[PDB]
């Protein structure tokens, strides 16, 4: 038996035990700032990686682990109507390093779906490409940027969002929610997927956003807090 | 800081630690049967509750408890068409004993809001009564059976459902999220709600079902495995 | 599997889910006094126990639950020189009720050992009665007064002292430690006991003690905090 | 708030999430053999060091963590009294490298106190050197080999051991304790130590352990299975 826990209320400026990759940093406040933030308005062009020191085992070949995880995030915009591109908290290898950013969340390279990417993506995703559907929302990504399954949902700026995502051994289920709790509203989705045909047995956790790739069609990414808790029985 | 918490894989047929009132009972198979089950057949008019011995502190007049639980259960029906009444979660004072039984839930006496009541509820209804909306519904239960908020969702009858309930302290978000692993859907809602005012410092908590009072319009509602936590800070 | 657990920080005079027996009474300053306190100094002839509401499930006819729990205590004497009686943590079937006074510590009616007492006591005794050592003693006791094993220890009155007992079931080995932090002085003892033998399946947990018959042989008994884990695999 | 646990109730030779030093390996069986084994004898000349991933954060200045770590350890010895070197729990640098073997247990070059090794460990001690006593010893190390407290006990090779050290930022309190769970025999340490003078705000975790530098004069050091928890509120 195998577990691995951890938790964050706010970060630290010099968080030795997390591993941040391109623009990534944590503010003077506590609160990770995946993109940029010059004025206290988003930068384009902007990429940012966040991932836990620690690789987790996820799964042995014959057996798989549950996993629960909880963070909260905002994100903030000039002009509530031109924004780009959005956040993902994903699994990958543990040495995995940032792709290409814009649309690609800084998870891909291209979009075609290739086995060897060998990460699992949960994103937010706010700029419609043209692999999107043409409505802000949340997609579950299996190897590509076009996922395997998306419903829609509207975001709301300026609003400390929490998520939680599940996954279930037993059934092979991967959950997600979301919900604003002030302004109260909530989504959902669920897939099932087997991660020991696309995982190997370690990988690392984290956070991955980007800014448009045009002037003014920019939106923030902070990460609030985070909790994170697995399980090989 | 006080926190509570319990879990359950399975359950015994002299579980000391959990209150059975009415019908409620635990099989051969460690299944807890809140509604009667004769062959293999739900019996109708039938009401049982399952709650935890331990009170747990969920405010303290000035400060609110966060919480989370999991539940999975299984509904079957030799029918699928002529079902009723459903289950619920609970929360109420301590000394709580079974109020009326079909559409009332074992939690009401009738269909007036009171805050005499001292009860919060998260309702899976299988069957339209005069107070419900026309279609199988989640809703929260405050103070009374004609629910505050429900959102529309379809039961799978003969499939294991899991069942997230989160409370967050500082924005007094009470969130559900339900989901059928093997059909893959999930449905979610949320609402707003400060428990200083509707609960007692201290209550019980648990379930809570009912089978229809007229033969052949029933179905089981059997509790599969349950885990509980609450923090005090 | 089945888990239980819980953490008091400090405690409320109101405290529904504990159970307080004879004397027993909580502070305005949320300090659990278990004997009683007259204006600053304890007062003879008193008896006091406390237990957590919930039974806990600690074997099942073939497993052991393994278990785990911390506390912290303060005993203040007028004078050092003449105390009585102590404290002991004890495990007991769910009905257990207050017995004896002065030297049996509220577990005892005698000082018989009787297989019907269904009691296991870990105890803090300050006072040689006429079936103990000449010498203040840490205790194992097994359904009786007269401990199947002890060790010396030294009293610091006026210092919170941190205590640790942890029963691991793949070798049923009982352990329990004391450590005076500020006075940095440490004792530990262990020893071999099936429970299964011993308890019925289901136990409450808590503290129980009493003062001295004489007055002026006296000493305060107050829990200051508590927490407590089982785990039946 | 930040928190950090995990437990390994067994290794594997591909533990991704440990930082493997110097000689130490895992068994086929999982077992952390810390110093080499050849036939099924240890052999001499050994060093062996192993550290969990993420380093943990201990303090941020002006706020001390707390943390409880649990392990067992078996030594075996072909020759009961020709043992040595001993093995050590330790909390050091993130970048930690090993230092000289034999009587150092690969955590100090030679016999001064120098504060710039930054490093604390609890050791189990099983051959006397110049600067030791003359007994097998539990020892507290401070920035040095030579032990700011120790006390006695005596080794049970064979035998799987118990150990729990437990740090509480409140007192500054360092204690330690193990126990020979079937032997029935146990041993406590304590001292107070404020590790903002000592250590860096983050820090690895792990053991360490030799054999003796002469041919016959040698032990085995495994590992059987690890946790740990801290909390910085
Ligand atoms: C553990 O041992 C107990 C003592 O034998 C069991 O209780 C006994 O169970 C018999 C059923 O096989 C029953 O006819 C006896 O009259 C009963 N005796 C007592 C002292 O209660 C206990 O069995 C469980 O508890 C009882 C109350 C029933 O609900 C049974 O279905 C249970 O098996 C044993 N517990 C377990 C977990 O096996
Ligand atoms: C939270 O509010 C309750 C009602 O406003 C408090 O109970 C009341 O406490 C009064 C003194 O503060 C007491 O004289 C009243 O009789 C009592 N009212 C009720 C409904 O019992 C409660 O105080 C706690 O509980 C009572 C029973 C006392 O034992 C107090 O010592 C406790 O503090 C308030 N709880 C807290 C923690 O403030
Ligand atoms: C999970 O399956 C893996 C691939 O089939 C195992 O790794 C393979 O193990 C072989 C030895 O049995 C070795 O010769 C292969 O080169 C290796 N393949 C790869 C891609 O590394 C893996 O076994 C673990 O990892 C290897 C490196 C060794 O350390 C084994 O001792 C480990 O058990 C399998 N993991 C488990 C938990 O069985
Ligand atoms: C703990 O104390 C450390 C020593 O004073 C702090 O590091 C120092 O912080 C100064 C900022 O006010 C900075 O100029 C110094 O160069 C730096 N010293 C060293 C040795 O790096 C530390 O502050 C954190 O670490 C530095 C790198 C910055 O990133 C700060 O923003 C961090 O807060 C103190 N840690 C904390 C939690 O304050
Ligand atoms: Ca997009
Ligand atoms: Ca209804
Ligand atoms: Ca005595
Ligand atoms: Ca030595
Ligand atoms: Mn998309
Ligand atoms: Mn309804
Ligand atoms: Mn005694
Ligand atoms: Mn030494």
């Amino acid at each position: 038996t195998e577990s691995t826990s951890f938790s964050f209320t706010n970060f630290n400026p010099n968080q030795n035990n997390l591993i941040l990759q391109e623009d990534a940093l944590v503010n003077s406040a506590g609160t990770l700032e995946l993109t940029a933030v010059a004025a206290g308005a988003p930068v384009p062009d902007s990429l940012g990686r966040a991932l836990y020191a620690a690789p987790i085992h996820i799964h042995d070949n014959t057996t798989l682990a549950s996993f629960t995880t909880s963070f909260s995030f905002v994100m903030a915009a000039p002009a509530a109507a031109a924004v780009a591109d959005g956040l993902a908290f994903f699994l990958a290898p543990p040495d995995t390093q940032p792709q290409a950013r814009g649309g690609f969340l800084g998870l891909f390279a291209d979009r075609a779906h290739d086995a060897s990417y060998q990460t699992v993506a949960v994103e937010f995703d706010t700029y419609s490409n043209a692999w999107d559907p043409n409505y802000t929302h949340i997609g579950i990504d299996t190897n590509g940027i076009e996922s395997k399954k998306t419903t829609p949902f509207d975001m709301v700026y300026g609003e400390k969002a929490n998520i939680v995502i599940t996954y279930q051994a037993s059934t092979k289920a991967l959950a997600a929610s979301l919900v604003f709790p002030v302004s109260q509203t909530s989504y959902a989705v669920s897939a099932r997927v087997d991660l020991r045909d696309i995982l190997p047995e370690y990988v690392r956790v984290g956070f991955s956003a980007t800014t448009g790739l045009n002037a003014g069609v920019v939106e923030t990414h902070d990460i609030v807090s985070w909790s994170f808790a697995v399980s090989l029985a």
